[PDB]
């Protein structure tokens, strides 16, 4: 009867398009939430007979470490995906592009200046940053990632940690600083929009340093009884129309050649955002970079 799908994504992104392949394929659809890393930990430890079905959200084609969990699937719409963006990995297909960002709360700000990761080191604004645990999330982990990435310095992530608080949740982050009990986080681009379009006194940095780029994944989970229409919904998440519908609502970003590009008022299009090149990051598995900087 119905497909259990694992999402870190918050509800108010994927509910209403997941509810509009309810309307046309006439499959009920759960959703699994949390962390990125406690999904992928709570489904490696949970028996073949009662996982789920599809994972969509996270960096899947880098942060995947029990391959074994997974079928090795791609949809065969890749061919019409962003060249530079497509997986690498065999059991993951490239969904959206998300920005990592800082959020700053306009209201709490004032005159302090806040363009990257250097100005968060500010004295001023000791304790009063905060960012979501790298070794849960993809958000914190990305985060984390682009600081070392600036100089491959071990010592700047230690200097971003010992000036911020870290939290549990990433949407925690935005919610605090959004409600004024930071002054500024590191979020990303989908959860600092739905904020500040509800009015919320919220300002999306890209960080001139260098922005991350996530590639978010979809990839079908091994259970002992796969809903057969788990790849006709991993088609329909992947689609022109579909992926269209995402981009017009959300601002998202495409992984598609052929959808529109939309960057409403603060939303920046990618080209406009300073992005880390491939080329600085240098290629270290997920559980060592964590041990790197621990
Ligand atoms: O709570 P998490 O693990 O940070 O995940 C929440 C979100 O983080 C963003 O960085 C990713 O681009 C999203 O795909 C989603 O994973």
């Amino acid at each position: 009867n119905v497909l259990t799908v694992y999402s870190p994504y918050q509800s108010n992104l994927i509910r209403p398009i997941l509810n509009e392949f309810e309307k046309q394929e006439h499959v009920k659809i759960e959703i699994k939430h949390g962390s990125t890393q406690v999904l992928l930990s709570n489904l490696h430890n949970e028996d073949f007979s009662e996982r789920g079905d599809v994972f969509m959200g996270g960096v899947l084609s880098e942060t995947i470490d029990h391959p074994e969990d997974f079928v090795p699937y791609q949809d065969t719409s890749v061919t019409q995906q962003l060249e530079d963006y497509r997986s690498n990995n065999k059991y993951v297909t490239s969904f959206l592009l998300m920005p990592t960002v800082i959020v700053v709360n306009s209201d709490l700000q004032g005159d302090i200046k806040i363009r990257g990761y250097q100005d968060l080191l500010q004295p001023i604004l000791k304790g009063k940053i905060a960012y979501s645990n790298p070794n849960t999330t993809t958000t914190g982990y990305q985060h984390m990632r682009a600081i070392y990435s600036m100089h491959h310095r071990v010592s700047d992530v230690h200097q971003f940690q010992n000036h911020a608080m870290q939290l549990s949740k990433t949407s925690k982050v935005i919610e605090d600083v959004a409600k004024g009990k930071y002054y500024a986080g590191l979020s990303y681009e989908q959860d600092a929009r739905t904020w500040k379009n509800k009015g919320y006194p919220v300002s999306i940095v890209y960080p001139i340093e260098g922005t991350m780029l996530n590639v978010d994944g979809i990839a079908l989970v091994k259970n002992a009884h796969p809903h057969p229409k788990r790849k006709k919904l991993v088609q329909y998440l992947t689609s022109r129309s579909v992926q269209q519908r995402l981009v017009a609502e959300f601002d998202a970003k495409s992984i598609r050649k052929d959808v529109s590009e939309q960057s409403d008022q603060s939303i920046e299009n990618l080209k406009n955002i300073p992005l880390i090149p491939k080329s600085k990051l240098p290629d270290i598995p997920h559980h060592k970079f964590l041990e790197m900087i621990q």
